[PDB]
């Protein structure tokens, strides 16, 4: 059971109930681009799909092996771990694809499948890409996957891109201030000042914003799902250097990432970029504990160290530096409790973005 | 060892986990009503805690043990489970009270204490009052309680009422209708849709309303902290007859409550009343699948029924029947995941 | 008689005793709309009737036909198969037009007439256009027409569109909802729910609506009158490819109608549109049971297929997909009984 | 068949086709009122029902053979003519009742039971109780009846009374005189007018009132279920002679029922006065084609004669004569086609009834 050994049983039992929820279901079939994107990659790649031994790694409400299902495929294995797995089943009695959709309840490195697979679909995508660590389940499960057999999607890319925000960066010590006052109902708090400060800078915060707060183009890491490793993902290092586009005070990092199906007839792919509609995956920002200032032509260069722990998310430590000046500064963070910041408000861009009068117009 | 028997592992970490981060410790102190509540009802009982021995459920931040200590207690014992325990001595200490507040890192079940005390203070107030069950931690610490001492708060009062909300049961239905879908990207969903009406309607409703949705005068059951033994809160059984002061369609029943601190100088009460200042306690409405008709004049009968669970909350059981009719309903509630409308 | 093989004797008996009412020609002959338009399309057109031999079909109070006289007919023949056709009469004589009108009572596929016609007139429109399939019998009496005689009106405009009104849908749902109720007075009625909320939704909705609440620019099904056979009206498929404009949840299809009167010196056009004055048709909006979401740029593509009954009406199918997605949606309406929401 | 014999098919396919609709079930349902009042009666009573055979005459949805079942009933025979008997069968089944409630499709007229009952259950009332002849099917099914049975309702109140209601006689020359005008479009309307005010007359007004228009205590018709047989209802003659309370003009006659349930244990009271809480059947105004003036102390005598007709209706006759003055008015009205006026408005009383001044207040 290579599940159990690389997650911490506390964590795993509130994720499967999580997922044993309707709701959930309903809220992430009820994104548009995402279950959109999907279906139009499966149908569109008909040829890869007709007549074809198809794994639907974590196939929750059944969604994805349905669309598997409208493209032709022979059989489809559809396993789940979480109480879902017993609704999915109700949907194929319901469908009539019982001759051709077999729910398997149970962790896919832990459960039997009869033979080899031709293509392995999924959505294994969490914030970041690689939050909930299900990458490595999606990884794990090629082992049933025969030679030169297709993985939906076939490839992930993460971005990165130093931003700036003011305002977000200045929430932090508005809020850890509360701590600092001499005499709340009579008691003096400034001792946890400090401590109140660490705890929230140590937090992802996921949202959406302007593009014209990036501060240059992103850095791409890919992973090839088809060529990788379960043991790849326990360590992701993706080194960064950015040209900035702009000069200012660099607040942190901006995350978000792309996967492709890449098909027989075409490649479709499925963007959470900030300059793409908005998905459920948002996107994610981490602070630097300090701003880093840095002119247009500098270069911001340093490290962003995904580290795999036992609550199905990843320690964050990233390092930035400008050459130019040797301006430094780290950050570590706690993917597993991230700070959901979004309220729905559209986001305004940095000023002054204004480079002709506003009152001609 | 107690708690550990009552509680599955797995809820418990998550549950301490949760309350080691300072933000939800800010985000309950900044509760002004109920902090100052506190504080206002220790401090104006002061002959209460005057040079006595205090024990602290749950101190968190240690607040409530500063409040005791602002009163004059001799010695403080502040029990906390919570890695917020090491945040509480850094309090303790910045504040130079040491010598009153001592705080004990730990589940009360499991600590020892070296005195018996004379008074038990605590905030273990959950949603409907009973969520998170820590009122059980709260009546087994009266182990360490002197035959004569006293609780802070005293007594508990939850009351019950019917409301009317057809804004609300639409909005639940709207969403459960999800699953009616006969051809979702051409997948007929409808099979679930019994299934999803029900999750969606085992979700109390965490917000606040109108006081005029109400339908009829609450009904009120009370716990007495003083009398109350630990097993009573394993299953609660709270009967209640509505006489209906207005027609129309009955959505389900609304829930608050009150606790009293009864101090030898004079009663303080908080209250969480859709008449009162808002708490982050909110209000809680349990929905009926199906709603019932009644006019003025009618009687409106039946039980809720809490039955403890291994997750640190309750299995709710709400049945209700409009006696001249016969027209009855049943409803089953999952406290431990609640629907947070407001705003 | 091609009348009574194609209408159950029940039906007609309804029919033409809802037309003998005084009451419902004052209803429509005071819409200023319609008998404006009926008049002015005439009477702008006189060439086209002077001197000439009219038929009007189904002549109620006698309306056209007065019209007809205005515009210089030499005579014309006044069909009316209910009791009205005694009324008509009254007005010929004491409007001392006998010489020019005759009315015949009966049906227009059983009466004699004494020669043929050089035009026929009616107003046999219904909601949606086809309801009553009256436009059948207008059809049939072209038996007495002229090889180069016309017809007034002489086309129709039969418009669809797909629509968004969660207000109207939900309404029509919390109807529906009532046989939802495991207790009504103490009865189940849940098992009914499915027929129930079937029943309501196969009602066509007859009112008139915001044009804003339109997704896509709307299909066309086109009939000529001059062209079409009766037996073109027993089965009518209308398929349609919308391009949406809109993002957002599909609920239903709206209809109206136009009507064409192609004369020699100008065409004159009747319609029920929702950007043109309100008349006694309003417009039609067929739901459906569960909306469809489509964004701006898909295509929703189906049809509209209208089965002629024996009740003068016609069963609707009406089936439509979201071509990106899959998604699908079917509907059966009676066109025979609709709801009249306008207030 | 008895009931083919007094109905003309169209009425009948029509008046069942309209009760095949689960709506029209359910709109008379939601009258609490009258189901309330059903429930009471039989609960209440339930001695009348313990362990005893019923029959239920025209069920529709089935609603008062539950009522029946709830009261302890042994076996109860729910016969029902139009296509609802589909769905009352449905929820016998699903409220588990298939061994105490029979459902038979049919005319009551012409199925066939297979024993005797011990009481007869209806609901037959129509507007001014007698419209739709649904009563003459309640006493036919008598047939069923043991020589000591019941009968729920047991009996039947017609009240009359004259009104006074200036505006709504005016009404009907507004309405009418649309066809009072030598050039509508170029048209000479005039000759009809005689006829569109005549067609309006004949038409009996359903809506409420404020009882203030009431000139007289109320006149009452009783119809005993348990004595009367079918005949007597093809005419109904009600004689009448009102003591006028006030003075005015008495623009026609106003209609409302009672029926009363007469068990072992109490009577309950099922009301449509106009001093009662408003039901579906709200009241009935039959206009005088003239007025006729009436003073306080003054009587006013005559006939209200109905007669049945095939279109499951009556045809009304009414004659009023002020015996002092000898002033004569007369009404035909068809019950077929009443004018649904109600509007929801609070009804106002007849100016002035204003006897302080409304300034003080
Ligand atoms: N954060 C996320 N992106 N969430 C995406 C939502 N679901 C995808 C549902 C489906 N593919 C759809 O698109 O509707 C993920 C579902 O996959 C299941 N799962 C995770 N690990 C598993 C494992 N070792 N073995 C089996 N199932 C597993 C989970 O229980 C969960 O139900
Ligand atoms: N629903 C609620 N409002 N609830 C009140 C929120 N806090 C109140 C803090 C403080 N008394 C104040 O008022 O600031 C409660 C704090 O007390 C701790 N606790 C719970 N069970 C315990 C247990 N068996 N043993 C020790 N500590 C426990 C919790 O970990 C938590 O930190
Ligand atoms: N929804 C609608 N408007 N609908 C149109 C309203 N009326 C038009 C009235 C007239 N043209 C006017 O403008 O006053 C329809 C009138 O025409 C008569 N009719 C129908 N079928 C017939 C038939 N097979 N044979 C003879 N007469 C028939 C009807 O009895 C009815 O009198
Ligand atoms: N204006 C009125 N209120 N009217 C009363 C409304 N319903 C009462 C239904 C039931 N008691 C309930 O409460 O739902 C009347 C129902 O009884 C049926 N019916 C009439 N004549 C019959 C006949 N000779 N044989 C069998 N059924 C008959 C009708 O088809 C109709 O379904």
């Amino acid at each position: 059971s290579v599940f159990s050994e690389r997650t911490e049983e506390s964590s795993a039992v509130q994720y499967f109930q999580f997922y044993g929820y309707l709701s959930q279901q309903q809220n992430m079939m009820q994104d548009y681009v995402r279950t959109g994107t999907y279906q139009r990659a499966i149908l569109q790649n008909h040829t890869d799909f007709k007549d074809k031994i198809v794994l639907d790694v974590g196939c929750g409400s059944g969604i994805l092996s349905f669309f598997a299902a409208q493209a032709g495929a022979r059989k489809i294995y559809a396993v789940e771990a979480s109480t879902m797995a017993q609704h999915a089943e109700v949907l194929v009695k319901s469908n009539n694809l019982t001759d051709r959709i077999v729910v398997i309840p149970g962790k896919v490195e832990e459960v039997s499948l009869p033979e080899q697979v031709d293509i392995i679909i999924s959505e294994p995508m969490g914030y970041m890409l690689f939050n909930e660590r299900m990458l490595e389940s999606y990884l794990h499960a090629k082992k049933y996957l025969k030679p030169s057999g297709n993985m939906f999607p076939t490839i992930g890319d993460v971005h990165l891109a130093p931003f700036t925000d003011e305002q977000l960066y200045m929430e932090q010590f508005t809020k850890a201030n509360f701590w600092y006052q001499p005499s709340f109902h009579g008691v003096d708090l400034s001792a946890l000042r400090g401590a109140a400060v660490d705890e929230y800078f140590r937090q992802p915060v996921v949202d959406t914003f302007d593009i014209r707060i990036l501060m240059a183009k992103s850095v791409k890491y890919t992973v090839n799902f088809l060529e990788a490793k379960e043991g790849d993902l326990h360590r992701i290092e993706i080194p960064f250097k950015f040209h900035m586009l702009h000069s200012g005070l660099v607040h942190g990092l901006a995350f978000w990432f792309d996967v492709a199906f890449i098909g027989s007839i075409m490649t479709v792919w499925l963007s959470t970029a900030p300059t793409e509609p908005l998905t459920h995956w948002y996107q994610v920002r981490c602070l630097f504990q300090s701003p880093l200032f840095a002119k247009a032509g500098d270069t911001l260069s340093g490290t962003c160290l995904l580290i795999a722990n036992k609550r199905q998310s990843y320690d964050i430590s990233i390092v930035a530096q400008v050459d130019q000046t040797g301006s430094k500064s780290s950050n570590l963070l706690d993917l597993k409790n991230p700070f959901f910041r979004y309220t729905g408000t559209t986001p305004s861009p940095p000023p002054g973005s204004h480079y002709t009068s506003p009152s001609e117009n």
